[PDB]
């Protein structure tokens, strides 16, 4: 079974959103070198949080393949415009990304949070993935915890979805394992890079149509960066004022 592998990632390093498919992003497919597979990409800009996982092309069937055995995105800086190697051994399934301007990033400052989502009217304030859009910075409330209020939405099911993003964009995001209902006046465990939560607040108890008030308050303060564990949400909905 003939396997082709393909560097996918953010459209600053890769030229295209995270596109895993040879034929789809043929620039990517990264190149037999001995036992291994290397992809180098010419005078990469200095910028922060870059982006990439290996996708393993067997026939229609992907794998995407994370940093050191996990499912986490591999994530670096580029100090200074330099080419940057990606080295992939399906022996190990090891990815390296070296040149002279490459820093990992090894943690996660938070001067930032965004609610990022589906936006209409009084829901995320209208904006449609903003992931940088202003009106729906959280405020922080104390160290580490993040609070927002949307007042005045429509109950519905099948119509909200969103995700917290930090510093403004995707490299650091949380939802749930997969897209599903968010738990409603109740802490839940949010999974980082995760799927997109639904706010279904007819399934909630919310007559359709019926005005509700929402509130978002995100915890980090239990989060760690080295196992991306320990993000925490509530979302609690209640009747408007
Ligand atoms: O732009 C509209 C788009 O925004 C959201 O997508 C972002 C994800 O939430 C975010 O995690 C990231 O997703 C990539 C993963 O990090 C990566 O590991 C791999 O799985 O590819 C993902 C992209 O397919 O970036 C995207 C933005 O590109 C939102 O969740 C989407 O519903 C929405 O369409």
């Amino acid at each position: 079974a003939d396997t082709t592998y393909v560097v996918a990632g953010t459209t600053n390093l890769t030229g295209y959103e995270w596109v895993g498919t040879p034929d789809a992003a043929p620039e990517n497919v990264m190149t037999a070198d001995g036992s291994v597979f290397t992809k180098t990409f010419s005078a990469v800009p200095a910028g922060k949080n870059y982006q990439l996982k290996v996708v393993a092309n067997t026939g229609d069937e992907q794998k995407w393949i994370g940093l050191d055995g996990t499912d986490n995105n591999v994530t670096f800086d580029v100090e200074t415009a330099c080419d940057v190697t990606v080295t992939f051994d399906p022996a190990t399934n090891k990815i390296t990304v070296t040149g002279d301007g490459v820093k990992m990033v090894t943690d996660l400052e938070v001067n930032s949070i965004t609610v990022v989502g589906n936006g209409e009217d009084n829901w995320l304030n209208g904006v449609a993935w903003g992931v940088d859009a202003e009106v729906n910075h959280m405020t922080q409330v104390s160290d580490k915890v993040y609070q927002i209020k949307y007042e005045n939405i429509e109950s519905a099911d099948d119509a909200y979805q969103f995700k917290f993003a930090a510093n403004d964009d995707w490299a650091a995001s949380w939802g749930l394992p997969e897209q599903s209902a968010t738990p409603i006046g109740e802490e839940f465990d949010l999974t980082f890079n995760g799927q997109n939560m639904l706010l279904n607040t007819v399934s909630a108890g919310f007559e359709e149509d019926s005005l509700v008030d929402v509130t978002i308050t995100l915890d980090i303060t239990n989060f760690d960066y080295s196992t991306r564990s320990g993000a925490k949400a509530t979302v609690k909905v209640e009747p408007s004022t």
